[PDB]
């Protein structure tokens, strides 16, 4: 196997036993349309999942795919988080030049790599 | 020296002559007064200050002194930035059990580590 | 895309004209086979490749599939580096249980995730 | 308090109790001295320490002080390790152009921030 394909796509993520139980698939909230070079926020949560030291959402990574970059993602940010005390809630304030897709990245010390995606366009 | 010493505090932050051209002093924004286990948000950002690859505010830490723990801090989140994409801006949700002083802890690449610090109230 | 899809595969890899230039694929060095519990090196290196501001190899994440794991992977370390300063070649000391597989993920700045991966046996 | 306050000296954590079970403070290994721009390695290492879910040494920043630079710390990396798999021993390669020294921070989840120093001679 490789890597990429061992990441919980949200379509994936939907028939998931423990997706029964818990949820691990970020939301990213972020403007479907914003201007060249003028902050936004953009905010990525999980839940409702456990938030304990054996078992909580570490941590959530965001990347962007920026259309017609000749190579990508771009990491945009990335945020750890204290079990127990943080919760799995993060909002960025991003200034992005050209329109393409963000990608959140959850991370569960038991249950994986867990991705969302969601397409910005940029005017 | 000791690290601990190389931290820019906030009362020794005012007088250096960088600051008269760019802020690395974070601003924590929080409740003075929080209930026990009840989600509330932190928001930490630096500012003005430049944002490119050459020069950037790279990270915040946010730390808590917890009142009556028999050692701290604990750390309660970290973020990454990536210069020119993502502003040194950032909303945390947290759950206290216990009173305490908040720490956040800033770094640029040219101009080192900057604290501000903020009390919580936990009733 | 799926995010997964957008890292470069060690196959792929081969074949990018960027690699012509300068390597990005992860070189993993780590025992074929281990004991279970007992602790072992595993090096992870990048090169050669550029280390500048403008242009490095930012961090590396150790991955793990382990074998029989209900949800895989497991993170086992991550490492950012300094540009200019700290090359990026890390050596890791682990202990495992099980066997399975180690995957490196490399970030340039400039030219995304590098994927590397190596089976390891825990006998 | 002042955040650098609260960090343990290695002179003051000798008379600590929890000293007398387990090790926080970071061993460092590196040349004494060096030949400018070339390569070599730094280990930092914690132990003996437990190294489990519930307590164990969570990450290691490694900085550096550079004699004459206009404002200090450098980082020069960091490293998280998971706990139960990765040991908190690391081996960075670097390449330094001037004398300084290097500090060594530990972060244990239940016992805090733990500092190391250590001079290097560039020549
Ligand atoms: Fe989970
Ligand atoms: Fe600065
Ligand atoms: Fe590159
Ligand atoms: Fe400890």
């Amino acid at each position: 196997k490789s890597f990429g394909e061992l990441i919980y796509t949200p379509d994936r993520a939907e028939g998931e036993a423990i997706s029964k139980a818990e949820t691990h698939t970020p939301k990213i909230e972020a403007p479907e349309k914003v201007k060249a070079d003028q902050p936004f926020q953009v905010r990525v949560s999980v839940g409702p999942h456990p938030n304990e030291a054996a078992h909580s959402i570490r941590w959530i990574e965001l990347y962007f795919y920026e259309e017609g970059r000749p190579f990508n993602p771009v990491m945009l940010g990335r945020v750890a988080f204290e079990p127990g005390y943080a919760e799995p809630d993060v909002t960025f304030t991003l200034k992005l030049k050209k329109s393409g897709v963000l990608y959140a990245i959850s991370y569960c010390n038991l249950h994986g790599l867990w991705e969302a995606r969601k397409e910005i366009k940029v005017e």
